[PDB]
């Protein structure tokens, strides 16, 4: 649960743009946890000497319930408000687990959107995370 952070302050991030399949049409969006009728892009803190790949892969599993084939880094976002840097991963799910981690924990919910659908439901108080699909 230890937070880690870059040399300037930011806290360390990773997360996946976990798509239904190797078309990247529908990806998978959680619930806030803060706000639980909007919807964000899982991931979370990088854990000490934690390769960001791994750290997505785990954040993934634990907010979503979801595990699959890691593709490419797509890049790396900061967020200047909240002071976060976060290294995007594509991920092609394979496996969609029932009962997971915050599913149980904090009755997170888990939805599939078209990309242009998360694109609008990322903009308002997400739009770095909207920024994630522009490429
Ligand atoms: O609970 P999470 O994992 O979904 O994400 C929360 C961040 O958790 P994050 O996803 O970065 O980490 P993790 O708990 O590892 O997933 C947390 O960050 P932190 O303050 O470091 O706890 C941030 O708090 P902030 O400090 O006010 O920015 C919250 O806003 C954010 O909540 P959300 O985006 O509404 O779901
Ligand atoms: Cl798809
Ligand atoms: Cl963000
Ligand atoms: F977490
Ligand atoms: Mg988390
Ligand atoms: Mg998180
Ligand atoms: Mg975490």
């Amino acid at each position: 649960q230890t937070r880690t952070y870059d040399g300037d302050g930011y806290k360390k991030r990773a997360a996946c743009l976990c798509f239904r399949s190797e078309s990247e049409e529908e990806v998978l969006l959680v619930s806030s946890s803060r706000h639980p009728d909007r919807w964000i892009v899982p991931g979370g803190g990088m854990e000490p000497e934690e390769e960001p790949s791994v750290a997505a892969v785990r954040e993934v599993c634990e907010e979503a319930g979801v595990k699959g084939t890691l593709g490419r880094l797509v890049g790396i976002f900061e967020n200047q408000e909240r002071k976060h840097r976060t290294y995007v991963y594509v991920l092609i799910v394979t496996e969609v687990l029932e009962d997971w981690e915050d599913s149980v924990n904090i009755g997170r919910k888990r939805e599939w959107f078209k990309i242009e659908d998360a694109i609008k439901v990322l903009q308002y108080h997400k739009p770095v995370q909207a920024s994630y699909f522009e490429t």
